[PDB]
């Protein structure tokens, strides 16, 4: 079956339209999570080269950048009980849940260092969840099957692999924190023909 | 070690340059400022997208805008290959790289296709511009009879998937969409390997 590129083409370039009428964070988020919404409902458009999980280290896949970094568009692969540090992002982000199972535990800085902030939030196939320094910027996202790969599709206010950002041990400590990207090669998806 | 914090670098100008939504007059002339400050250096440009193929020149796209805006594409012509005589329906920068190519400019005549003046020669840090208002349709060709020849051209769209043409000798359209020769554009994001 032919993969559905366009899919991500028509979430980018509607994502760009919307940033170019200089939005608020509140209204990004809105009409942000119906657009990614509408990207992580259908599973036939992701290049099995950009969901292939590591034994190691969860992987960081990036699939689109904006010419002047407003955006990026990353797929983020867990193998079976892998997870992410605790971490901010000091953005906008939306996490769109693509395959598998995954949860996502919130955290704030407490006196004692690190308090979850409410129950774990259990993601299955089409959910979307945001984060941003307004709203709740600090977090953990970790497989939930125990034999499954699980992949989700992360939308940033900039390029997420670039910025100086934080990861947060158990008493509250911040260590600087830049994640990179695990691929030198994006997916060519402006190839109409 | 490639510095494709230049690629990164021009792709954040030329994106700065057209949210001031200028004319057509002041994206060329600092356009060409931008591209001629690129293709200067040749030490960033990946070798999976300066690879010759001995049938056809290939078109490799570097990266395209969000919504479309331009597009950056390395074309990549092995011994005495060539464009057919092509328009491009939008403005375009031709900036020269490596190699020696000629690009012959055309003009459609009552007899059909007359070429509209000398061949330009391009030598490496050369940057020429096509547009509907200054002369949109031209001919690519490598100069070299055993070397390949690559120069990297910026458009005022997805290049790729424009609906242009390609012009007969007798003067006769027939459509054009060009598409890409690669299947994966290089990652020029990841600034945290430097
Ligand atoms: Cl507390
Ligand atoms: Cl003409
Ligand atoms: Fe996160
Ligand atoms: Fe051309």
């Amino acid at each position: 079956s032919p993969l559905r590129l366009d899919r991500l083409r028509d979430f980018v370039s509607a994502l760009g339209e919307l940033l170019d009428r200089h939005p608020d964070e509140e209204s990004v988020l809105r009409e942000g999570r119906s657009l990614l919404g509408e990207l992580v409902r259908h599973d036939d458009w992701l290049p099995e080269e950009f969901a292939q999980p590591d034994p190691e280290r969860y992987q960081q896949y990036l699939l689109h950048a904006d010419s002047r970094q407003r955006f990026s568009v990353v797929s983020f692969v867990w193998g079976p009980g892998q997870t992410t540090p605790v971490h901010d992002h000091r953005v906008w982000g939306l996490i769109g849940m693509l395959r598998g199972a995954e949860d996502a535990q919130s955290f704030e800085l407490g006196a004692e260092g690190l308090r979850p902030i409410g129950d774990p939030v259990r993601l299955s196939p089409g959910q979307v969840e945001a984060v941003s320094p307004r709203i709740g910027d600090i977090h953990r996202v970790f497989n939930a099957s125990p034999d499954q790969p699980s992949i989700s599709i992360h939308v940033y206010g900039a390029n997420i692999g670039a910025v100086r950002r934080a990861v947060y041990l158990p008493d509250g400590s911040e260590k600087p924190f830049i994640s990179g990207y695990s691929n030198q090669f994006l997916p060519n998806i402006w190839d109409q023909s």
